[PDB]
């Protein structure tokens, strides 16, 4: 999802 993109942030 377009939201996991905030895990590869972390």
């Amino acid at each position: 999802d377009m939201h996991d993109f905030f895990v590869g942030l972390m």
